[PDB]
């Protein structure tokens, strides 16, 4: 009943320790790349016609109106329970509070007298959100994406999801101010958003995860000048828990299983200085798994899980920093004190009462995070992903005069005489008047 | 004559208008792509041996030690004039001041009582900087890249530049705290930084402009899982000037020419509501061009240049926002007031005394900026490109209890039982300890 068990880290060889922290590579798949390539070209060339043809071959009932009406949105909202609507409101309120707190303060400084430099921000003008479908869609991603778009001040916010779109997605969209929702999914939805169709607007940037085709479609459109930008590359999700002797096995196990149930390629890792904790967590994981309504997916993910025993907490921190987990959960007595030493992780959870579930749904932090090692250079999705920094400078006659010789010297040293001449012309015009 | 034809914007069909604003073509051949793919594969495989083989073919220095020594950097520094060293110090101080002002203030808020969410930043751990070479390299870019890396706290900062590396680059690197400078250029240098070799370290992110091969190599390693993240795509310098009847033709012309001299594909555009201003600028460009050592290159850039007459200033702003100029210079009487209406541009310069040369060299803003209209979604390079945002949350027993029902409701609606169970387990433990 056990597919392996506990790994004593220091008993491993140097080679094994390095492979233990490596992530499963992606097979390219020339076939998916070509299918998506053809879907993208077809949607750009033939618009809604192309989308309806695709729909006709999948849906059984071919989509007609690509845009979801206000009436369909209101009927969907009426079918939802007050309990669910109230829970979404609490979530959106916390997400809004945290992301609003991310607004950049003004950057306005005179680097030297009369040389005023500023950094200002401007919203990405139009954004497209993609939400995977199905009977039980993860509608919470709508709150995670539409909320910061709204706070950033994006002028157009639209969303695509495979028809028929669940009531929960339609209500979440409405709740967050999403302007238009369209009955399209997969690589065709990514194409419709990146290129525009008669019904779907062309957006500047596309957000949201999806399957291999959606992921490949986002990859492709981000590489074409006639395409659109995307939020961040994709890959298998992950959770790494650091637990000491004072942790509760069932809490640890429940966090590993929350992540394992997401998909068969989820990576879940435990790092602990106590072999006893590792064994107890392994038993808890096995007992809790047995009770999951549909544990087939979690069971698969657990085959890549690693329950590692280390020498101490400092080594747990060294290993986690090398891995750079999407979610880092720290169930140790001194959890907060360890944060200063964490150098790579998407979102961190501290203590016994901060399950990953709390962040996935309502704490206020964003659950769209870098995975598959991308935490090395990418950030948690945040307000900054919906806007861009622009710089501004104004030199007075005095500021310019005081900096002119320095600029001339540098331009002369790079042998860029035109750059130098733009300065000389002004120095002469100023002497001429003074 | 060619750039000398004034374009009466409103006499053009919308089709003609769109074509006028296009940047010179950048198609990147299949020839170039295969060559870069081979160089990268070969470098990942054969390391320093491969580097040296290219140091013979595409080179002519016969590199032995890849790393430039402390003694070679000291001899280089001694050869430079105090005038140049001092001008570099001024620039570095101003760049340091402006980028230090970009440090994010703390984000630490309780979205609700007992639910503490924070956003903190962490440096990208290792960064590699590419600097094109030649007898007159643009060492100023070293200051633009190394300075923010220093302020961000990047642990490793290395630099590659084709041998022989000019004294100016060696001095700039040392002045900005660069740890290692390597004698390698082109696609092989990017490959060495992305994969690492016996001599060049594998870095997390690569920055820097370059020729077609360098650019394609950066694009390729950014798309490979065995690669590195990159800053953004590098493009020929562009400048768009908005001028009213109060502008000085010679100043406008000198700014257009300052960027036209960078290379044959640079694009410069003038937008003005007065035909007389456009004609006077064309005449000024023609006479100033004739005095430039680089007139041949500038004349080539001018083939793609546009002198455009609009109906009014509001239309200048509308056209500028559509184009998304890497550099925008506003030479109007109310320049400052137009800034709020500018929504897409990399770096903006205001009034008559802010030549772009000032920002290119020493005002303190960054001259590494988005081109090709990428300002629609990308930021000017700044401190944030050398770091990443990480979120942290801690729920107290009280905050978790207040949120538990909300979280269970949401997880139940997404049919994620394990996520729901992680909360139930905690609720029950707290009930027992109450
Ligand atoms: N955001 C998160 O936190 C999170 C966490 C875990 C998993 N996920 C991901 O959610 C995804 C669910 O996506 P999904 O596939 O159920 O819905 P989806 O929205 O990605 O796509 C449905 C679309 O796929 C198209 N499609 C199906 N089979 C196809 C084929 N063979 N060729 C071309 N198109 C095809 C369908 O017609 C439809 O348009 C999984 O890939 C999973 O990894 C997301
Ligand atoms: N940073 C900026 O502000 C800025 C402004 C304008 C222009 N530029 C760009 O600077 C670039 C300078 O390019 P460069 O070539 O002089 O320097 P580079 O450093 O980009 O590349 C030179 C290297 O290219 C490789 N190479 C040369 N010929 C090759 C070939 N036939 N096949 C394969 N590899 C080959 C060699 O390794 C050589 O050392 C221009 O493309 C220009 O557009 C930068
Ligand atoms: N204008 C270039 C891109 O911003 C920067 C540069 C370097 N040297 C002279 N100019
Ligand atoms: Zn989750
Ligand atoms: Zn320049």
């Amino acid at each position: 009943m056990s597919f392996n068990t506990i790994i004593d880290w220091n008993s491993c060889t140097a080679e094994q320790q390095r492979q233990l922290l490596m992530r499963p590579a992606i097979s390219a798949s020339e076939s998916i790349t070509r299918t998506v390539n053809d879907i993208l070209d077809n949607v750009k060339a033939r618009g809604d016609e192309a989308l309806r043809e695709y729909s006709a071959k999948f849906d059984k009932t071919t989509v007609t109106a690509l845009k979801v009406s206000a009436e369909e949105i209101a009927a969907a909202s009426e079918r939802l329970s007050d309990e669910l609507k109230q829970a979404m409101a609490v979530a959106v309120k916390n997400i809004e509070t945290f992301h609003t707190a991310q607004k950049l303060p003004p950057v306005d400084v005179e680097t030297q007298p009369g040389v005023r430099c500023q950094q200002v921000t401007r919203p990405v003008a139009s954004v497209g959100l993609y939400i995977p479908g199905g009977s039980a869609p993860l509608f919470s991603t709508v709150l995670m994406l539409a909320t910061p778009a709204s706070i950033a001040g994006c002028k157009k916010v639209v969303l695509c999801s495979p028809p028929p779109i669940a009531d929960e997605i339609l209500y979440a969209a409405q709740l967050c101010g999403v302007q238009d929702v369209f009955n399209v999914g997969g690589a065709q939805a990514i194409a419709a958003l990146a290129f525009g169709t008669e019904s779907v607007p062309k957006v500047d940037k596309i957000f949201g995860p999806g399957n291999a085709f959606v992921t490949e479609a986002k990859r492709q459109v981000s590489q074409r000048l006639d395409g659109a930008a995307i939020d961040m590359p994709a890959g298998p999700s992950e959770v790494l828990v650091i637990a000491d002797s004072g942790a509760t096995p069932d809490f640890v196990a429940s966090d590993l299983l929350s992540q394992a149930e997401h998909g068969p390629d989820s990576q879940v890792i435990l790092l602990t200085p106590a072999a006893d904790m590792a064994r107890r967590v392994a038993e808890a994981v096995e007992r809790q798994l047995a009770e999951l309504p549909r544990a087939e997916t979690a069971r698969q993910a657990l085959n890549a899980s690693r329950l590692i025993v280390t020498k101490d907490l400092a080594q747990c921190v060294e290993i986690s920093n090398q891995y750079g987990p999407e979610h880092l959960i720290i169930q140790t007595r001194n959890a907060r004190e360890l944060v200063d030493s964490i150098t790579s992780a998407g979102s961190v959870f501290l203590g016994d009462w901060s399950p990953e579930s709390a962040g996935d749904y309502a704490s206020g932090t964003n659950h769209v995070l870098p995975t598959y090692g991308y935490t090395a250079t990418c950030s948690s999705l945040g307000l900054a992903d919906f806007q861009k920094r622009m710089t501004v400078q104004e030199l007075s006659k005095e500021g310019f005069s005081a900096l002119a010789s320095t600029i001339e010297t540098l331009a002369a040293a790079e042998r860029l005489t035109a750059h130098k001449n733009a300065v000389t012309l002004r120095v002469n015009a100023l002497k001429e008047q003074a």
